[PDB]
């Protein structure tokens, strides 16, 4: 069973590497063949791990992982002709929340990977968790990387995780890029008010698309919200104060859209998603 | 009949410099005695305006016109001690609402500002437009009759709330927009801006009804109709402020319109969204 990883970055690296100790030959993929230093946490011992570029790769796998980010999907996309047979299994190890993708087998994963790239340099901060739905050939997935580090999750309807994730996301994410701030613009009381607001659209559209979530859920992640440092950002705030294009189509836009779809009235959200592609505009 | 005017910025040195050339008392007051540069019009040739310093004054005035930002009106009180006597006019020209009672003068009305111009440094040139808006009253007549001669149109309103609170909405719209989109209007080529823009004066329009005016979404339409003539290169001043890092105008704007929602117990999700993030920026600036 091959495995090609597709995106060498923060979650990518991690996965290839982690696979790479018991599946030697799984591959890693980027735009141009290169070398990564990979540190498994900080100030562990560097290990640097190749990276082949597409040209370089002639075979076709049977489960191909991309980690690229949401934006970057569709770059990706022409390369799967020659990647993939009409069989593979294709993982999408990203944020947000498919049809793009001509393939049979593609599942969204729900990542929960912690690590940030600077250059050519991979940090890895904690965990190894890819929810995924679960199915014939992800549980065969599963099975593979049992001697590996990377903890595959099955969920017999993955709905709920991706929505929980979208969720976690919207909130945090979308005050602290719109606020240009870390976490720490969470002690004004106008923003926090904001941010419940904003996770209570997310609720009802949740709701509309048929999830189990409710005011609870809301509380939830408040209270997660509570537990992170002053420091602390998000990959929307660091994408944006550095003038990258913002994963928000396949986020804040995913969830906009179906608000939409629902005509529901989601004015935060609105708000939010009104601003946040604004920016991606201007930065096209 | 005297005339001060305080704060040698945009539209503190239009007024000055118009009215001087027609009232040559008229004194133009700031922190500290200076000669300024002043443009009628872009390439314009250049004019000297005389700045005064407080310290320079010996004299009070029958009228002073306050040009200064919404956050800087504390700091120019005080001083009102040693220039304004028991009677004098003093004008607030001034975007923002709620601050009148801070000035502890009988004679005191607020200016809606119709004059375009920036002030870098020592350096104040205006685009367009000579006009303030006041509340008619027997003391604004006779202003407005003193200045008669000047390019300055005063308008006397019969109820200046509603040039006040209409102002607002026109500041709240695209100032708020430009200001935390960190773009010029351009921004509002996007579709869901526009729409956001919208539902914002709405809120706005809510508020202004609950304090008891008249407006409506016809209001509200021909404020998106104004908007729809500016050209892309336009900034606001609150979107100027907030990229050049400085403090912005938004507690007596946006601030004074939610608390002003919040004390009518109003639902203005839109308002209240957008003055989260301007109040953030300024408490991290601050
Ligand atoms: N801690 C984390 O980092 C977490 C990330 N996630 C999610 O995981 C997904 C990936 O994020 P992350 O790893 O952080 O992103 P990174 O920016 O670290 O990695 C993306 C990688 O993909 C590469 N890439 C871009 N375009 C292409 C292309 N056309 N073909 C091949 N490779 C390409 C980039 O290369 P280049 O350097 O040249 O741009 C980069 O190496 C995101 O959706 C994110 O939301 C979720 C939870 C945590
Ligand atoms: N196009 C425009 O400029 C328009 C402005 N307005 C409104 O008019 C008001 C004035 O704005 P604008 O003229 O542009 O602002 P400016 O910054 O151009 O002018 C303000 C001036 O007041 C001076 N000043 C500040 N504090 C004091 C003080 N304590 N004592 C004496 N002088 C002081 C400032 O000094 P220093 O030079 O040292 O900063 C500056 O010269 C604002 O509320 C604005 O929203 C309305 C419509 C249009």
């Amino acid at each position: 069973l091959s495995v090609a990883i597709i995106g060498p970055g923060a979650v990518g690296t991690t996965i290839a590497y982690e696979l790479q100790q018991s599946l030697p030959h799984t591959t890693l993929i980027g735009r141009h063949a290169k070398t990564i230093t990979y540190y498994t946490v900080p100030h562990a011992p560097a290990q640097d791990i190749v990276v082949k570029g597409y040209e370089d790769v002639t075979n076709t796998f049977d489960v191909i992982i991309i980690a690229v980010k949401t934006h970057q999907l569709d770059a990706v996309i022409p390369h799967l002709t020659y990647l993939a047979h009409e069989d593979t299994l294709i993982i999408l190890a990203q944020n947000g929340y498919l049809e793009h993708i001509p393939f049979k087998n593609v599942c969204q994963a729900v990542v929960y990977i912690s690590g940030q790239k600077k250059g050519d340099v991979v940090t890895h901060f904690r965990d190894y968790q890819l929810r995924i739905q679960d199915n014939a050939l992800t549980r065969q997935f599963r099975d593979l990387v049992q001697d590996s580090q990377i903890d595959i999750v099955l969920e017999a309807n993955i709905q709920q995780a991706i929505w929980y994730k979208l969720l976690v996301n919207l909130g945090i994410n979308s005050i602290t890029a719109l606020g240009r701030q870390t976490v720490a613009i969470m002690h004004n009381p106008e923003i926090r008010i904001l941010c419940r607001q904003l996770l209570l659209d997310g609720c009802r559209v949740a709701q509309a698309e048929g999830l189990n979530f409710s005011e609870q859920t809301v509380d939830t992640i408040m209270t997660i919200y509570q537990g992170y440092p002053d420091e602390m950002g998000t990959s929307m705030y660091y994408d944006i104060v550095h003038q990258q294009p913002l994963e928000v189509e396949a986020i804040q836009g995913f969830i906009y859209r179906r608000a939409r779809e629902h005509n529901l009235d989601t004015p935060y959200l609105d708000t939010i998603y009104s601003f946040l592609r604004a920016y991606q505009q201007n930065e096209g």
